[PDB]
């Protein structure tokens, strides 16, 4: 009868609003999300410009660290070199004066 | 003597919202998908940063102490330079009044 018209609107009515309770849920899970995806962007593009800048100035450092280095073995070097001259003019220092004990 | 138009109206406007509803509301659930996933992917990536970057810092401190260290070594280094540079010439000095003393053995 006019029976199934009612029965067929109190499904209807009941499915629009079950829908309507979801869809209303989810907008509010999403409208959620969208925040977090922002803070989370940001803190990122941060991190990426602290990262960024860190590796660079790491970059043009590793000269420095190879020029002090080298620095400190050409002096290493110099030093030797001073010590085989002494230890040679010793050598020779002794030997131009036992040649005037021949001649004394 | 019609009571289906009582309904026809009422009915089909219903059955729309339906699925409307139904459409607008699975688009809103690939969207809140997504994000939960970029979400996730830019968590995972935010640790990569972090971590590369604590790595970049780590060495350069390391690195600093060792140009500190070297400086510290130089300065030394230099001085030994100065000091063996002038045991030469004393060395010398000393030897030439040696020979000249031995000029009087003639």
């Amino acid at each position: 009868l006019g029976d199934l018209y009612e029965e067929e609107m109190r499904e209807l009515r009941r499915q629009v609003d079950q829908l309507t309770n979801d869809k209303a849920r989810v907008e509010v899970e999403r409208d959620n999300l969208a925040e977090d995806i922002m803070r989370l962007r940001e803190k990122l593009q941060e991190e990426m410009l602290q990262r960024e800048e860190a590796e660079n100035t790491l970059q043009s450092f590793r000269q420095d660290v190879d020029n002090a280095s080298l620095a400190r073995l050409d002096l290493e070097r110099k030093v030797e070199s001073l010590q085989e001259e002494i230890a040679f003019l010793k050598k020779l220092h002794e030997e131009e004066i036992q040649e005037l004990q021949a001649q004394i």
